[PDB]
């Protein structure tokens, strides 16, 4: 009950910056997570026995795959941290349990390949699931470890606060299909400059969750320059390896999937950043202000992809 993690002085400050990267010290990780909990959310919300066998579950769940692995569950759900420690009064008691937890999921047993490479592989999840395949498999991998005996973090949440939770964390993991970012931002910027936005309106919180998932999801090109290059090379060795298993059911993948084609990789990440990245900070900066942080790091690592096209580096 008076049990608070605490963390090093340089990581007690540092946890609060949007920018923050979580250290090479996997062991670190878990009280990281604890620790945002208890600040986000207060230190009665989970059962701390019942937490700690939660996140070494969903821990083992996460696959050793280059970038889709237990580090980025671990990111995400810093980056969601500091948007709810950054807006405090606009998310609901359940809304902050629901949303650490769900970031903390959002990949679990990820296998390093698209929904794309499932369709054309044939995996069985394509037939159990013909649309957000993974992101179906990711929150039905919660629910079977909420499940678990002694894994209830829930437990003492109301019948209709159990259903409300699961419902968010649901939406929240579906929203990581990057296919349904395109829609949902649009709706989300005509709501704003018609000025029809109302975030009493369940639909429209629905949707400004929706964007601080992909917010999330993506903040990696929200670091210092030299994370987010090193964490390109990971996501790309998950690209690569996708590319290499397309070429084997004779499918020559697009470009960004190539690894014959890493010269192409600059431009294509300048193409992420135009149609993708600023774009979801910028709309997530004008319906939650103090998240401009993370729109002026994501320009700040666009200029550096400029640079690096322009033989700079
Ligand atoms: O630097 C870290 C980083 C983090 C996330 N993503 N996601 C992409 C991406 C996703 C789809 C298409 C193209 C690029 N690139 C990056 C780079
Ligand atoms: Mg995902
Ligand atoms: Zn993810």
């Amino acid at each position: 009950g008076l049990m608070q993690f605490t963390l090093p002085v340089r990581l007690c400050k540092e946890i609060e910056l949007f920018h923050f990267d979580i250290g090479p010290f996997e062991n670190m990780w878990p009280g990281i997570f604890v620790y945002m909990v208890h600040r986000s959310c207060g230190t009665s919300c989970f059962e701390l026995e019942k937490l700690c066998r939660f996140i070494m579950s969903v821990k083992k769940n996460y696959r050793r795959v280059p970038y889709h692995n237990w580090k980025h569950a671990v990111t995400v759900a810093h980056c969601m941290y500091a948007i709810l420690q950054n807006n405090h009064t606009l998310f609901t008691d359940l809304e902050r349990k629901g949303l650490l937890i769900a970031c903390l999921c959002h990949d679990l047993d990820h296998r390093g390949f698209s929904n794309s490479y499932l369709q054309k592989f044939d995996h069985p999840l394509a037939a159990l699931y013909s649309t957000s395949t993974m992101e179906q498999h990711h929150f039905s991998q919660t629910v079977s470890i909420l499940q678990l005996e002694g894994h209830n973090i829930f437990s003492t949440l109301s019948s209709s606060e159990y259903e409300q939770v699961l419902e968010i964390i649901r939406k929240a993991i579906i929203a990581t299909d990057l296919a349904l970012y395109f829609g949902n931002r649009k709706q989300l910027e005509e709501m704003y400059q018609t000025g029809s936005l109302n975030l009493n309106n369940q639909s429209h919180r629905d949707r400004v969750i929706g964007l601080m998932m992909t917010a999330c999801d993506l903040c990696s090109v929200t670091k210092l320059w030299p994370v987010t290059k090193l964490t390109a090379n990971d996501i790309y060795a998950e690209f690569w390896a996708e590319g290499d298993e397309m070429k084997k059911l004779g499918i020559q993948p697009i470009p960004m999937m190539d690894r014959d084609k890493k010269d192409e990789v600059p431009q294509g990440q300048l193409g992420f950043y135009n149609a993708v990245a600023i774009p979801c900070y910028t709309t997530l900066t004008q319906i939650l202000p103090p998240t401009e942080p993370l729109l002026k790091a994501c320009r700040d690592n666009l200029s550096q992809w400029e640079k690096v096209i322009r033989g700079e580096e």
